[PDB]
């Protein structure tokens, strides 16, 4: 494919202030959502009809991941903890209790045994799912950790911060195996590891987004023309049909680049507010997207390829 063609489908509306995180289930069957409302929602991932709502943390809500099977979100919020939810009941299973500040960013890995969290309080922690005990607390950053995530088996965790910083962890070990900089140290305002594992797309409060290989240090593709100076946007790797990268804006538009060309394919409009944060549907070529406190709206967005 040479460039995709997103309409908008569905426009999901009920969170009550800014939406903070949409994330699609592994199955593909769900997205759920988190909203500084202190609430979670579940959404029917193809026709955007509302499921649920999920809740009980005590403060707003930054962010939301599923585990491996599709059964369990873990939440991060500003009253400090995770929560773990059984998502068929609604059920808090576990409530992991640690951080000493807002807590920003949370994944499990691939064998959703344990959970990785980043936190305001500079650090990031790893987490027993079965138990909710915290199993090691990694002196991370010396600002707020803007995001974690585990690579394709589990072994590494990569970790952002305000501090101008990305490293790899070791998970078993926990120890530091890598610290990664850029020219200027802007902000490092999210980063993922690719599908495949071998790199890391890093995003910097310099209107920026990067493709990195981190094993030798080397940036291989640089994406711009959006608008990120402020916040921490999600950004994803779309591989269902034409292989982009996808990012929310400040300028409230949703951006798609070819990943290898990086030239801007596409650029959804119908936002009204700063895209914080964009998903990538496991099996079909759908992206959805989230907005901050004068839209709040969740879209559903669809492409042929
Ligand atoms: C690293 C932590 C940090 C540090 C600084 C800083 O230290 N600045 C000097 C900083 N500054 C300015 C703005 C910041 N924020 C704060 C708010 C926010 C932001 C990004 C995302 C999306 N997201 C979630 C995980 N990964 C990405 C969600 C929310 C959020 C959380 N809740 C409860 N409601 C919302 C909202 F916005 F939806 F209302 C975001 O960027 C910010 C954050």
């Amino acid at each position: 494919p040479v460039k995709p063609n997103y309409a908008l489908k569905f426009t999901l509306a009920g969170h009550t202030k800014a939406v903070s995180s949409v994330k699609f289930s592994p199955n593909g069957e769900w997205l759920a959502s988190s909203s500084a409302d202190k609430l979670i929602k579940i959404w029917g991932a193809y026709d955007g009809k509302f499921e649920k709502t999920i809740s009980g943390h005590k403060l707003g809500i930054s962010d939301v991941a599923w585990s491996s099977d599709s059964n369990l979100l873990v939440s991060a919020s500003d009253d400090k903890t995770l929560k773990i939810w059984d998502v068929s009941s609604g059920k808090c299973l576990k409530t992991l209790k640690g951080h000493s500040n807002y807590v920003f960013c949370c994944n499990f890995n691939p064998q959703s045994n344990l959970i990785v969290s980043g936190s305001f309080d500079e650090s990031v922690r790893i987490w027993d799912v079965k138990t909710g005990k915290c199993l090691k607390t990694l002196p991370a950053h010396s600002d707020p950790v803007s995001a974690v995530h585990f690579n394709r088996d589990g072994s590494l965790i990569v970790s952002s911060s305000y501090d101008g910083l990305c490293r790899i962890w070791d998970t078993a070990s926990g120890q530091c195996l890598k610290t990664l900089i850029d020219d200027d140290n802007p902000p490092v305002s999210f980063v993922k590891f690719s599908p495949n594992g071998k790199y890391i797309l890093a995003a910097t409060l310099d209107n920026t987004l990067k493709l990195w290989d981190y094993s030798k240090g080397k940036c291989l593709k640089t994406y711009t023309g959006h608008k990120n100076e402020k916040y921490c946007i999600f950004a994803n790797f779309s591989v269902t049909g034409g292989k982009w990268i996808v990012s929310g804006s400040e300028d409230n538009l949703v951006y798609i680049w070819n990943l290898q060309t990086k030239e801007i394919v596409q650029k959804l409009q119908g936002h009204t507010d700063v895209v914080i944060s964009t998903a990538c549907h496991p099996t079909e070529n759908i992206i959805a997207s989230a907005a901050l406190e004068n839209d709040k709206t969740i879209k559903l967005w669809k492409s042929d390829c």
